[PDB]
């Protein structure tokens, strides 16, 4: 069942580079970056997914040097996705997204669609204007994204590695994200492990509950 | 099918209090909470489970002044889980994790280990002493878990809906977190939802790829 596979899946150390996703697992893939819930369906995200051999160079390149370790596993794994995050929120995003909800027919009335709007306008007006945490906010719906996203990988059947050991700086400006809006937070690999994949034996290790959860 | 398991989940607006986990439901959802992965498995996170009356009329007092329709969600749930971040990132908890790696068996030598631990000190010291961001790279972890979650518990079957809408600072002093070194960032009640969740037979609404999904 899902729990299975939460205790079965793995950050890949290395991939098989002859085994490609079959074009129904990338649609999946993208299914999945594309259906995460967010704080007030905000969806505060752009994904970069690299299924190329240049496509994947283009994003190795932002571990070159500093963390060589993660550029393998980018150029070896059948598609990379990069998760990047809203720089700013800005009202054209707000409007795009009720006039989506609109368009999919989840408001009976114009009412019922303006409340949502100043509902979404004030949220997001609080973060920028008084928390002054709008980009840490957009960011955390971005990781919920990525976590969504291991799990169901893991449960196609895919392996898969979360990156933070990249150089964002390198990436965004390898794909001109700062000037259209974004930075790039996460690099995720997806593929088949290989033999040199040491960690696909190892036994899962986490902190034990009673140190970490309480029940009342 | 873990695809249609994220085409079908929603958010529920309205739980039947009537219906409870089951208590290996109960279990489960515990063992997403601590199976997510994590940066360094720093796993950074504290959880609050509510399950009793009482308990779940805790966590809803967080559901005051501007979040009073989290209320009901809080109370009509079965079970209700706090997501916690840590404030700072300390060497205890750093030693701790990697001695539990330990344990685990996932070391073969102690030159192994002390590796382990310098790459984990090494990534914590450049959040904490340059970055200065350790309290939202923290926090990105546990928004991670929540999507782990969220998608978990949609494929037991379950429903939930994730809150931001609480107010942190009343459920940090409910339950003591500041002094333990806690905060509260997302509270997902999880149950059954009720005829009144006019959430379940809405059309799910995202942009569509065109504007949020680049191939390279
Ligand atoms: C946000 C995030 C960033 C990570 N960055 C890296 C990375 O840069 N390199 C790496 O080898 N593993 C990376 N990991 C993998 C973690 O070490 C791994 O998730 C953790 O040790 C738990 O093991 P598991 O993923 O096999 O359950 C990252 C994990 C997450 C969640
Ligand atoms: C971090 C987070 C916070 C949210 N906070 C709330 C909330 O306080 N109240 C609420 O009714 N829904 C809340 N939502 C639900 C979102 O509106 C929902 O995820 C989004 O509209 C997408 O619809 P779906 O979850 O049914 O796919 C939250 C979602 C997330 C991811």
């Amino acid at each position: 069942d899902i729990i299975s596979v939460a205790l079965k899946r793995h950050s890949t150390k290395a991939f098989d580079a002859s085994k490609k996703l079959t074009p129904e697992q990338a649609e999946q893939i993208k299914t999945l970056l594309q259906y995460s819930p967010s704080s007030q369906n905000s969806q505060p995200w752009h994904f970069i997914v690299a299924s190329t051999e240049e496509g994947k160079a283009r994003v190795a390149k932002s571990a070159a040097g500093n963390y060589v370790f993660s550029e393998r596993k980018m150029l070896d794994a059948s598609h990379v996705v990069v998760f990047c995050a809203k720089t700013a929120m800005d009202d054209v995003w707000l409007k795009l997204v009720v006039d989506q909800e609109d368009a999919d027919g989840r408001f009976a009335t114009p009412e019922a669609k303006a409340a949502n709007d100043k509902g979404r306008k004030f949220t997001a007006d609080m973060h920028r204007k008084d928390l002054h945490d709008d980009a840490e906010w957009m960011a955390k719906q971005v990781y919920l994204n990525v976590g969504n996203f291991l799990l169901g990988v893991a449960a196609l059947g895919l392996d898969a590695v979360p990156i933070e050991g990249f150089d964002a700086a390198i990436l965004d400006a390898e794909f001109g994200l700062k000037e259209k809006g974004y930075t790039s937070l996460v690099v995720v690999p997806v593929g088949h492990h290989s033999v040199e994949d040491f960690n696909a034996t190892l036994p899962k290790s986490r902190l034990p509950q009673n140190i970490t959860l309480t029940e009342v």
